[PDB]
């Protein structure tokens, strides 16, 4: 078999598997609960990401251990992954999926407001904060994520185009668009928690999944989404638009009729506050 | 004023202003000359490149001096730039076109197989050897160049697009053409030197320079070109396409009827073992 550093064995007390391996552990200073992320030997990119990041629907970094393997300790996440509420063509509560949605969109909201692009938006990272369905989430796994920064396109364009070939001068229209990736990905998870199965598949269909995307031409069942309201399934289409340009952003959904309800929108504050119940200081008034 | 550092005045007896500006020096070790670039506070990068290549028609480094401003030691290029023999409407003779064209395509040649893409090719890039016109050019200023590396497209593909944006896929067809814009960048040079006048330009026209470019109309004045022989107008279309993807490539270029030239590679293998019988040493035989 094999060990655990010295210096991660010093402040935790290392457990069960969780599900990237992830293990519980116990911080021995405060006797708490933790999660902690092994990466077998961009991590430093990663770190750096969730360090700066700030928000109640984004994971945070409590501590990094770079060792023989990379171990990054996380704030533990009861309710697991959303995923193992989805599988087997289980179907979200049409209430629970605003809840979670709303909160995923305000997490993707923050990233992209801070010039954060995360790149692998699914299920499978996206987790629950406890076993109750009216619950708080929590966006994880920044290890494909991208930083916007300074453009070499910006640098390339203050220049005279006399020997720019045509491709660069094409890529201009398009630019600065990448974080609508963020928002189909979106998309294609609100489809699957408010109909238990994927819009794009290769499960009883003869058209290539890539082609099933490119044309944007999802796996529309009437009788499974009869049950959905008219106005989520309106968010969903429009999420799931082709054109990077014309697909909706995190703003637009935000202001989406489905998103203006003022009980799903109390029950998130409610949740926020039972949180944050834990690290209130008193107040100056 | 202001002055240079102890440890670059150690090495080198600083001298008058060759043209980021560069300087004559010399190295007091063997009381040569140099070139030294000043960069005021991507050099480092721009440093790991240049420290890896090795081509006679690609500029070397022979030192660096990371200081209150950015010291790069060059190999010293009598000739000059390339752009102060193009001016004016300056037409440089056929025979020249080809020896120094040769030469260009063998670098970004070499550039391309070894992963780098120059990203900045114009005649002021371009150095000659000599005040002869049969001289040794190298191609000069990383400043702006790329490293192919390995794509995080390459990655994404190995997953399952489930949650895959379209214009993700949609990307895959073009990607790996980066490089053409080298042979574009090629192409504006050649018409230039063979012609005296840029192919895209805002003066005399009513077409923005853009619309100019991305459409591939290039200016065509058949009075100056009636000069210039059918072969070497024929290069100029081919890499001169619009299409990254059919541009044609430096070995489609060094393949090319024009560069079918046994003269012309004659006088280049004798530039070369002129530069190289300073360097020589004895053969084992
Ligand atoms: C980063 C992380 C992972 C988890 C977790 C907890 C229980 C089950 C599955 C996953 N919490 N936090
Ligand atoms: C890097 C470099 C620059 C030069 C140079 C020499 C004379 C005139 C203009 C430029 N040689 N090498």
């Amino acid at each position: 078999m094999s060990v655990y550093p010295k210096a991660l064995r010093d402040e935790y007390i290392m457990s069960k598997t969780l599900g990237g391996e992830v293990k519980l552990a116990f911080e021995r200073k405060t006797c708490k609960k933790v999660a902690i992320k092994i990466i077998s030997k961009n991590v430093e990119t990663e770190i750096e990401i969730l360090k700066k990041l700030n928000h109640p629907c984004i994971i945070k970094i409590k501590n990094f251990f770079d060792a023989e393997d990379y171990y990054i300790v996380l704030e533990l996440m009861e309710g697991g992954e959303l995923f193992d509420k989805v599988v087997g063509n289980k179907r979200l509560k049409e209430a629970t999926c605003k809840l979670y949605f709303y909160q995923m969109l305000l997490a993707v909201q923050y990233l992209h407001e801070n010039g954060i692009i995360h790149r692998d938006l699914k299920p499978e990272n996206v987790l629950l904060s406890s076993q109750e369905e009216d619950c708080l989430i929590k966006i994880t796994d920044f290890g494909h994520s991208k930083i916007l920064g300074e453009t070499s396109l910006m640098r390339t364009l203050c220049g005279t185009p006399t020997y720019l070939a045509p491709e660069v001068l094409v890529s201009v229209g398009t630019a600065g668009y990448n974080r609508a990736v963020d928002c189909w990905s979106l998309g294609v998870i609100l489809f699957i928690c408010l109909s238990g199965y994927p819009p794009f598949s290769e499960h009883r269909t003869q058209v290539s999944l890539k082609d099933q995307i490119t044309s944007g031409k999802y796996n529309f069942i009437p009788e499974v989404w009869a049950e959905v309201s008219e106005k989520a399934l309106d968010l969903v289409k429009k999420l799931l638009v082709v054109d990077p340009k014309a697909r909706f952003t995190t703003e637009e959904a935000l202001r989406h009729p489905w998103l203006q309800d003022e009980d799903m929108k109390r029950k998130f504050q409610d949740l926020l506050s039972e949180e944050n119940e834990s690290t209130a200081l008193p107040q100056v008034l």
